């Protein structure tokens, strides 16, 4: 697929599983429309929100439900989530893996951009 | 100040200085609020955003404009900004420092909170 | 396999590929004695090092090469290499992923491990 | 100071105060040679490590107990100490900051090179 995401915990040293996350497109309007959603599996990736048809360019969020994550281990996080906002596929088509590590009081993202 | 945001440049290992930002409060109708702004100085750091009176107990969120400053050193980023958004105050007034790292295709925020 | 290390680049947003790494193990005497090496593939990764049965209790050394990997795409980088040093299978054989992201002054690793 | 580390804690936002750490230079028989060590204060800071005058250029490690942090914390860490190694002052003198953020899984270093 053109977009995975992939979380990691700092804390455990685990994948960071059942973490849920929204994807959205800005419009022509500039709003925010809502693109794809999923939460990440045993192994802490999410696969197969898009398609290359689909993933046209455009300027992408993707909101990563850090907060829950944390809540449902028991521990009170700083972030409400974790955001990552980014044009895609300005000179074509690329496949975008957005990773993310994370802690209660830190997060650190980044991404892997390959031509196809 | 309550709080405080520093940006650090993880390509040179230097302050990130001239780096705008803004800070939103999250309003009744869950719409971003604007209250306030600034760019960071020559250590990287941004004072004086707010007073403890204001700084009440809400959804904050700072946005980080690290593509002009990309755009600047002739650097092609990632992303379109940053953003770092927390719930303040949960359990009386804490002094904020929000650090932020960047790189081109990545970025990192830590929060220090004190007593 | 049970050691695996990933490496990413925050410059360049891709895997960050050619990098060298040796790695080693506390002996009896407290010396680091020479266990495994290799270099990173085009994902990044480096599998292969060792087995279940060579890979036993003790305290282990991954020293990955950064500053030649810098050096080699004209960048004069801060750390002279980065280390990851840990106990492995104190409580038992478990499999150990080490991920690490490199920028020119700055590094950060994580592990990921997972019970066989 | 020429040189100047500080701690953060990643899993409870705060300083990480009274974390050992040892500097070491790289002699002649590539052995590393301890000269300078301390712990971290209520700010998460060691400052006072070397002066200018001593700070010759060289590679050198400073070592942080992250394992005892976490084991005073009650909190099973994955690695033995944070290492950060570097090649110091290969064009002038320059102040050093090295900032490490700590979690019981993982750890990341930053320097600030300023002149
Ligand atoms: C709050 O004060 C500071 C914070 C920081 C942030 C620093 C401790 C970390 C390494 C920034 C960071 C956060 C998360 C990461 O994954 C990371 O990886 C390089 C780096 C630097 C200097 C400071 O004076
Ligand atoms: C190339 O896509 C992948 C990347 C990775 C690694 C990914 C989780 C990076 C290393 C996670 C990460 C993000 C930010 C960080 O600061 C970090 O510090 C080690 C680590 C695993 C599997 C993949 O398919």
């Amino acid at each position: 697929c053109p977009l995975m995401v992939k979380v990691l915990d700092a804390v455990r040293g685990s994948p960071a599983i059942n973490v849920a996350m929204h994807v959205f497109r800005k419009a022509a309007d500039d709003t925010w429309e809502p693109f794809a959603s999923g939460k990440t599996s045993e192994s802490g990736e999410l696969h197969g929100l898009t398609t290359e048809e689909e993933f046209v360019e455009g300027i992408y969020k993707v909101e990563i439900d850090t907060k829950s994550y944390w809540k449902a281990l028991g521990i009170s996080p700083f972030h409400e989530h974790a955001e990552v906002v980014f044009t895609a596929n300005d000179s074509g088509p690329r496949r975008y893996t957005i990773a993310a590590l994370l802690s209660p009081y830190s997060y650190s993202t980044t991404a892997v951009v390959t031509n196809p």
